[PDB]
């Protein structure tokens, strides 16, 4: 028992971490099989980045590899992110999809520096399409990813900071989460909403590890649950998030709508004092599969 | 800038796990160099466990290393963990350390399933000796670690699950953190507390992080602040603390007492309805090191 924000096994990912520099720009990229990966703002001098791309050289970019330079012997931008051919395919490649994910979905983030893992934590995409990330100058192109079995699914690259001090940035393919653009201009996140659904997967945790203080008699419907979700900045709840927390209903006999009763009243009086899973705020980074893995055991080779 | 619970890269440690097998018994075990580290509770049979021991065979313990059954040449048992000989030596073994960690000390945890990494999360060792960790069955010989540079530190193994779902184990040499025993009689934690430098440390990492609503014009004495700190739970912060507190402090411009002063009207007066570091409790799971490593982007080659 216990239940801990655990991020995916980093190695298959450290495995692909490389040292982009073009110009003064230091940044990360990620090597997959012979292309590199990183954010296309990497290159030189409101940008026109197809004006810019033109007039840069292969030999421009410089891709160290551990203490390895790799060659760069082409170039091309896809949307938001720049693909560095290079002249040796990367061995520890592992096997791969990008994945473009969904608001609310979570992921492991392995934060980088001059191409060296420096940490590995648990993210979600906010409803706003920013992440509450842990980046510094320099951690561009750190991606975010999770594993399915064997399979690294990366779904993002780290492009910038907001003022508020949360991440936007794209996924693999290059277009951006939100409505982000990679320019220094003016740019706020959002609003922000609470990711409901995985609240109450979280509550559902915590049943599974015992915690059951915040459970009632009381149902609700779906209808009237929504209506103090939105009162409280919670994301509505959908049948389709309702089904997904099947199994963990199955799991611990506690029906979804009489879960979404217990955050109801979690909403309308707090806590009072009491913590949930060691916490003392409602948390909404546990997707319904987060929980199920981490409470069953889930591992990935 | 953000601050996140971040645990170290893992890929060195899962280059490392293997699957132990004796009699009815499967959980991990550590491949360093020609030895596998495990659990001494993997034997068969209030034990003896070197009567167990001995009427053991090199024979009965089955090693898996991914697809590649590892052959078990020699066998022997230091405190609590057993070593396993075997006839070849991990190409993937890092550079490493074994070090015995002080409560307050935190490290990354690789959790695992018959040899195969699950997830990573960072604990703190706390003051009674357990660790709040996320551990199943078949989680023992899951380990602990730090990295410096280049070099993985293995502070931690995993032997059991207590009563109150928090968790106790060995350092690499097998000597138990706390009191514990690995024999199923009747133990418990004891009584805990909080990691007071470390909340420290935290508040400044709110402070870099742009949270400073916390902070007031008062100082403290240690002396005072210590009688404020017992009143709630806390640790006794020593001058050494204070101390190791220096680089934050003088980042920060804020003298470790003032800081102590603010932690004091926090415990008194509750954080009333605000947050730090998207947390509603005080966080004492960083240490001043963890906080000067996130909040500067240190990495590991
Ligand atoms: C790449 O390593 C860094 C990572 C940043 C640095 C600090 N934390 C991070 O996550 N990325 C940047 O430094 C990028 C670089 C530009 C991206 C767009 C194309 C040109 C290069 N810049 C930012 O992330 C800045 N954010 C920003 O400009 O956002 C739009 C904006 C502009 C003006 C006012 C409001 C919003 C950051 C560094 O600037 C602030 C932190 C001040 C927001
Ligand atoms: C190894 O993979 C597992 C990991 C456990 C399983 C659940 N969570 C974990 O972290 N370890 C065990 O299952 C060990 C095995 C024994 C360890 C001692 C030597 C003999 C094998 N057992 C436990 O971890 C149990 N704890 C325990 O017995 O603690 C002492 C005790 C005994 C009686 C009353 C109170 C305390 C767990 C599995 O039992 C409880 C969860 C019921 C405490």
């Amino acid at each position: 028992s216990g239940f801990r924000k655990m991020a995916f096994p980093s190695g298959k990912v450290e495995g692909c971490m490389v040292q982009v520099t073009c110009g003064t720009t230091t940044l990360n990229g990620l090597w997959l099989d012979d292309v590199v990966y990183c954010p296309r703002h990497v290159i030189c001098t409101n940008p026109n980045y197809e004006d810019e791309l033109i007039r840069k050289s292969n030999h421009n970019f410089l891709v160290q590899a551990g203490n390895v330079q790799l060659r760069v012997i082409g170039h091309s931008m896809q949307n938001c992110v720049l693909k560095l051919k290079v002249d040796t395919a990367n061995p520890k490649t592992p096997k791969y999809k990008f994945v473009r994910i969904q608001p609310g979905q979570t992921f492991s983030v392995l934060a980088c520096y001059n191409g060296s893992p420096s940490g590995v934590y648990q993210c979600a995409m906010r409803p706003n399409f920013t992440i509450k990330g842990s980046f510094l100058n320099g951690s561009c192109g750190s991606v975010g990813f999770n594993i399915d079995y064997d399979c690294v699914s990366f779904c993002y690259m780290h492009h910038m900071e907001l003022p508020t001090g949360v991440h936007a940035g794209t996924d693999l393919e290059g277009n951006f989460y939100g409505p982000f653009v990679d320019r220094q201009t003016a740019q706020a996140a959002g609003t922000d909403t609470t990711i409901t659904v995985n609240v109450l997967a979280w509550l559902y945790a915590a049943v599974i590890n015992g915690d059951r203080w915040f459970l009632n008699r009381f149902t609700t419907t779906l209808n009237d649950f929504n209506l103090v979700a939105m009162k409280y900045n919670y994301e509505p709840l959908t049948q389709d998030h309702v089904d997904i927390l099947g199994p963990l209903s199955a799991q611990t006999g506690i029906a979804v709508l009489d879960m979404c009763a217990s955050l109801k009243e979690l909403l309308q009086n707090g806590m009072n004092g009491r913590t949930i899973l060691g916490s003392a705020l409602l948390e909404d980074e546990f997707t319904p599969f987060d929980v199920v893995r981490q409470c069953s055991g889930v591992t990935f080779q």
